[PDB]
């Protein structure tokens, strides 16, 4: 268990950006700029800094050339400069490795703290950032698939309750989760900014980064991303979807960048800012929990995720999940799922929905 | 080969309605009226007559109670009264059984001809029909999932080229087809009204009715049907989709009625009314041909379809397809599909796309 | 009265393209290509040939540099080469000037007939056209405002019944019209291809070209055009809309090109292809007939329209309308409109709706 | 000036509900339930309690039968029970009349404080509320025009800077405003929940309630409300729109209920939750500030608004604005607006845009 520090948690506003290590910067640029239409805040031969349509901070995504594709940092903005000091004292009390840079780790960020957190993830906390032109009314630039906000991160970790408790002490509030009747937790979603999630935990071998999620305005914008990928003959890089989520109620799509980093496109979840916001727990065997329409969850969604780096830039050792596997209990040979709880009609045993088994 | 008659083909306007035999009229009403929102033109203890939002003829769908669920008639409207006589002479020349009723077979249709066509399907030709209130601006009635038009039928038949030639002689023009490089045709689409299809042929054991398709205005209307089916906890009745088709370029969904009759929801195909409209041939191994995003085609889509009746009300005998199976050559154990022609990367050998095998 | 020829009418398929004379080819290119996203089939120093997303014929719009901005030709495609001969015989019997060129008047059109028609309009009829890449699945090119089809023309002419009879003899079928209770006709809509219109007549001084209309897939595509024009700070070139039409039921927008040629953007009218398609007549004083939401029709919509050329390239003389003016009887100082017939509440006397008078 | 209390401000979460007095409860029910599709949380012969699709608190709107149509209370939810005490001490220090009811003023609200605030408005502050079924995934109940959240209030007050400072002291942060070069403020928008606004100030005679605003998911949902009002032949109750706002960037519509209370329908503004969220100031003469497409602002929008009640149920005296009138300076006889600053082309002098003058 991870103890609650005496020191106050930093006041976290929201997820703000991710730094991803990529192996071929030009191929990654093609994906994020030419395919997905993100906006360049800065670039050179080593890095590309990208932002969404409605953003005013310097960036939502930094692509950094390196030898091994991995998550380098997932960054949260905090409310005040003093909250960076609070973050440092908090993670020091947790016994975590920290590194403080008064002029930032990446361009367009000022005083910043990076930590190897108790779950092995590289978190950054910062307040100071260079403001840029907010493009929210630049409809002369608007793409049919425009990505308008950074919405959330999702992390793979082996013990979800342990991670959940730690994030709760850090001020995140749980909105939704997936459990079974004999007390296993498979996933949890948690927020600071008044949407369903700023980060989320997926049970599995970790630390690994499951995905980074961007929003669109409308569902048709997500459809267009799929259509464009078909036209570019890269439909093999559409991993899963499009769909409606059960958990979060958002319309969604998962796609894979050139290094296999997973990107979710997302829209139209609900407001969670009231302190008594009702939590929702789904049963793991409910075949509408992940895709509301009952479409099968592609197996790579459960098995594949990105490496994460420590503060020296080396890959973090993976620790194996010992709790039950969501894949195995739902779509594996001994798994099952239901459409209506207790009804054999519309249930699936030893395979996925819609007539498929695992390949 | 089916010969071209000397007698002139009737001038067919469009698909107009289907008559489906259903086993439980109330259960069927719940699906088509309460779930899908079709508009009742007439009903009694034996039949329900339904129409789409923009229709002015009496109905697009007749549900008739009977002992064995089946297609009873797929009806095409012809341009003039005299075209019903032309239809009769044409099919008599073809050696087909015909039945003429001056006051119709169903309510709201006048003089009508039903035939057992050379592929064993029950076709109706009529001109006369009772006009009803066209609901096209009745936005006080408009559903978030509103079905606005009848679009097409799709027929399963064992020998696609044989059927195609017959339909071309009858005046349908082929818009798209699926073939391989070994001379096999797997499917064809053909039209009279200015859209991709009024009917279509899917290779398989037949005669069977694959589906009846209705249009929506927009893609979000199809999304809503999925969402509603999730809320009603009948997502098991979503067979396949939603998706973007390769062939037709339409956004689509396939759902199953209480008797397992398959309904497609469809929008935003293209204009085909010019007589030299370019005919598009897709390769059967192209994994973007059916779902442009590369999502796998559910196996029941290839195997399951509705019985059809002869003019005596008895089920037509099924003739087995001897040409290659689209399922087998694409997603079966010796199948193959590609994302990019000539690229091993993004190809699938002996399984479906997105990580699945046949259940 | 324009007499009905003995000679048969050519079988007209659809509206196909317009040739507009523009004064500054680069400024016009910026509007049609950069702002509106139409696709270039061919260009040089004198002409730009443009097509919509789903078109396979060579072009839908030819911009020709010249001294006076005007319609040079409105072109309809006919069913067969022999229909060009029929068109020549038909217009010769009407006593109209004709000009036939076996190799066309513009690039990408073959054997073509241009005529000075009985209403003074430069019509072209052609069958032969160079096929080009149909861009209907080129979602890598798809704009958030994508124009997908050419839909119709709209002509200003002083005597609507006279023009209507002539177009009916030519094979166009009236779908909707606007009249009053004193026997005046203000406008009529008429089709060949099975949508509400291929051309339309607006009562007014003429011959003048009121607009050319292009379709989008969805309503949000029309909204985007507005949004983009706001971002480009050219909202002054949004003339009227966006709205829902009463007549046609289509979602719409009117914008102005650099020479003040009016372009409509249009979507989601209804099917008219049955020969007994019900006609709809609106009263001119019904304030939902042009904008279903009751928004006022901007006065320039009634007063402004483009010059048209004769076959020698000179502007056609304008003949004044003597029938009552739709502007005057609805929104002028002695005008009237209603929301509900017979109800003083929601009616407008001597002013437009929503609190406005004419500027 | 309204001095800042030494007592701490209550921690306000968001706008939560309005209580409107209506004169004919059944007619009001028709509008809000049958036309707009709001969901009933409770009703009797005197009151109707309504909520939006995604709400979990008891209601977002209370309709109360009474003799004079008016705003009875605009309610904000506070973070904790203790914040109701804080509100009481805060307004007592300001010298305002307050009333505390430990069991609430309306059903489904617990301990609540109502105040006659320094601008004459009846504010309520509460924490405790009865949770109800959150309908966010009840797609079986979803309307084509579904209202999904309560978004904001908008208040008419004569001195915008005076009101702005008072609301800033209360914790609201300004996101956008409208000013001129002479230093007049015409309007300001301010938030607690991390959208553009929870309440807003429009310069004018007050206190009056300008509107209550509900969100939709998508722009097409707003279009449907218009279309439905057309079909119900109540387009005269569409006051203004639909449009895109400049200020807020939201897609919008204004409609009028049976007592002329104005309701805005709204979607797709941007995130404001960072503490240094950039504040946007628009010039009053910018014709894209209110409608981004330059459509004219209906004069009733500037002149008409609802009465508000004091705590005895009597109408508050209305104080006239002495600062310049936005109507007069933009669309009145001595007003002007521009499309591009400094360009006479696309400017309007002594009249509105798009060819209209004041009726
Ligand atoms: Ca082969
Ligand atoms: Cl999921
Ligand atoms: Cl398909
Ligand atoms: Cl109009
Ligand atoms: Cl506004
Ligand atoms: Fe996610
Ligand atoms: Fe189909
Ligand atoms: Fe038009
Ligand atoms: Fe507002």
């Amino acid at each position: 268990e991870i103890p609650k520090p005496v020191a106050p948690a930093p006041d976290i506003l929201r997820c703000a950006y991710a730094e991803l290590v990529v192996t071929d910067l030009a191929k990654s640029r093609n994906f994020y700029v030419d395919v997905l239409g993100l906006h360049v805040s800065y670039e050179d031969e080593n890095q590309i800094y990208l932002r969404s349509f409605e953003e005013f901070i310097h960036h939502n995504l930094v692509l950094t050339k390196g030898p091994v594709a991995a998550l380098k940092a997932m960054a949260f903005r905090v409310r005040t400069p003093e909250d960076v000091d609070k973050a440092e004292a908090y993670y020091q009390e947790l016994g975590c490795r920290t590194e403080r840079r008064k002029d930032g780790f990446v361009k367009g960020i000022g005083d910043a703290l990076r930590v190897e957190d108790p779950l092995g993830f590289p978190y950054e906390f910062f307040f100071e950032t260079t403001h840029v032109e907010r493009l929210h009314m630049r409809y002369d630039l608007y793409s049919a698939g425009e990505l308008v906000r950074l919405d959330h991160f999702n992390q793979v970790t082996p013990d979800v309750p342990r991670g959940r408790k730690y994030l709760e002490d850090l001020g995140f509030r749980v909105t939704e989760d997936i459990q079974d009747d004999e007390g296993t937790t498979y996933a949890a979603w948690m927020h600071r900014k008044g949407t369903v999630q700023d980060t989320a935990l997926t049970g599995g071998n970790g630390p690994r980064l499951h995905h980074v999620a961007f929003s669109t305005h409308e569902k048709h914008n997500i459809i267009q991303i799929c259509d464009k990928m078909g036209a570019l003959r890269i439909s093999d890089r559409i991993e899963r979807g499009p769909g409606r989520h059960g958990v979060s109620n958002a319309f969604y799509l998962y796609i894979l960048d050139p290094d296999n980093h997973r990107i979710e496109i997302y829209t139209q979840d609900y407001y969670t800012g009231d302190p008594d916001n009702p939590t929702i727990t789904w049963n793991v065997h409910d075949n509408q929990r992940r895709d509301w329409w009952g479409n099968p969850v592609v197996p790579s969604w459960y098995t594949e995720a990105s490496k994460v780096l420590d503060l020296d830039g080396n890959v973090q050792e993976i620790i194996e999940r010992t709790d039950d596997s969501e894949l195995e209990v739902t779509i594996g040979a001994d798994g099952f799922s239901f459409t209506r709880a207790g009804d054999e009609d519309g249930s699936y045993h030893g395979q996925a929905s819609k007539g498929f088994k695992l390949g």
